[PDB]
C-alpha cells in the first residue's frame, strides 16, 4: 500500500538526515531493533503510539513528521 | 498518549461531519465496530493499516486526513 510504506520511507529518511543508526533510534523510541527494521521495511503493524515513540526518538515533532508524510504523498503518488 | 487522542478526534469529527455511524464506518473500514468505538473513546492503539482503512471508510484522502490533524494539533495542541 502507498500510505505504510510513505510512513517507513519518511521514517528512514528524516533517521539517516538525523544521522542515526537503526540501534540508536531503538534505543531513543523504546522499540526493539529488529521492530525498526521491520518498519522501514514495511509499517503495516506500527501502531500510532509507536510512531510517536519513534518521533520522540528522531526528535522531530509530528507536525513537522506529517508535513514531510504529505509533501511525499503530494510529490510523488 | 497524545497523538492517538489527536487522531481519534479526528476520525470523530470526520465520521459526524459525514453523518455516519460507527456501524457504518465499521463496516466500510473493515474494523469491528467494537473497535471504532474503542479508537474513538482513546481505549484502543491502532495501526497505520488500520488507520488507512478508516480513511478509505470515511472517503477521505490521506493528506486530507493528516491536514486536518496537523490544524487540529497546531490550533489546539
Amino acid at each position: 500500500s502507498f500510505l505504510l510504506s510513505k510512513v517507513s520511507f519518511v521514517i528512514k529518511k528524516i533517521r539517516l538526515e538525523k544521522g542515526m543508526t537503526q540501534e540508536d533510534l531503538a534505543y531513543k523510541s523504546n522499540l526493539d531493533r529488529t521492530a525498526i527494521s521491520g518498519i522501514e521495511r514495511n509499517s503495516r503493524n506500527l501502531t500510532i503510539k509507536s510512531l510517536e515513540l519513534i518521533m520522540k526518538g528522531l526528535e522531530v515533532s509530528d507536525v513537522v513528521f506529517f508535513e514531510m508524510l504529505i509533501k511525499e504523498i503530494l510529490k510523488h503518488d
